[PDB]
């Protein structure tokens, strides 16, 4: 998250922090995600495609910090890593960049809600705010593009929804951007998602409810003029999500 501000998990209690175990046993951060129900975290497929095996992943809920534990956090394994069959990666653009992780504890349970761990509503089908709407994005991604380190403290910022039509332009993304994607950006290109924020939430207030409108997916650089952040448009994948979150 370029710009924006520091936050804690109370202000985004559905945010999930996804890590992977390396052979040799170091644990490194992967991406964010969003808890949509007690046993289901939603994220991007690109976070996972190179290491598609569900036993290497660890998911924390209720965690505000990168490399230190937060009081009341819950730690999970991935009983289940579900990647979108139609995924596709071009140079930048990732298509169908959506993934479901079914979480379970060593004790075999899902999330128990708390002050620091709640779920986020999906939008209803093909229902998104109008362009120019202000939404929030959350993550542990880089604070500046040149950084080597990721912030130890969770961050969020505000970006505004850009029309399919604006984002369509040459000087923007041309045809890299589909109607299954959403663009969002700051009017001064001042603040943005960046490397490491992938998989986490773009949350818009939609009919006065906090709604998971987008999932951080890609962009050319960060906080670059004419180069918005690109988000998977959740309201075009509800059947995929509905089918894949069952028995
Ligand atoms: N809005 C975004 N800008 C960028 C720039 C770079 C990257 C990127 O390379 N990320 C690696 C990663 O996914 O963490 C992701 C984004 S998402």
């Amino acid at each position: 998250i370029i710009g924006g501000e520091f936050t804690t998990i109370e202000n985004q209690p559905w945010f999930a922090a996804i890590y992977r175990r390396h052979r040799g046993g170091s644990v490194t951060y992967v991406c964010g995600g969003s808890l949509i129900s007690p046993c289901w975290v939603i994220s991007a497929t690109h976070c996972f495609i190179d290491y598609p095996k569900k036993e290497d992943y660890i998911v924390y809920l209720g965690r505000s910090r990168l490399n230190s534990n937060t009081q009341g956090e819950m730690k999970f394994e991935v009983e289940n890593l579900i990647l979108h069959k139609d995924y596709s990666a071009d140079t930048l653009a990732h298509h169908n960049d959506i993934a479901l992780l079914k979480i379970r504890s060593k004790e075999g349970r899902c999330a128990q809600p708390s002050r620091t761990i709640q779920t986020i509503a999906l939008p209803s089908m093909y229902n998104d705010p109008q362009f120019g709407t202000s939404c929030e994005i959350t993550g542990f991604g880089k604070e500046q593009s040149t950084d080597y380190l990721y912030p130890e403290q969770l961050k969020m910022t505000v970006v505004k929804l850009i029309s399919h039509r604006e984002c369509q332009q040459p000087h923007y993304y041309g045809s890299e951007v589909t109607t299954k994607m959403l663009c969002a950006a700051d009017p001064q290109w001042k603040t943005d998602s960046c490397q490491g924020d992938s998989g986490g939430p773009l949350v818009c207030s939609l009919q006065g409810r906090m709604t998971l409108t987008g999932i951080v997916s890609w962009g050319r650089g960060c906080a670059l003029k004419d180069k918005p952040g690109v988000y998977t448009r959740v309201s075009h994948f509800l059947p995929w999500i509905r089918s894949h979150t069952k028995e």
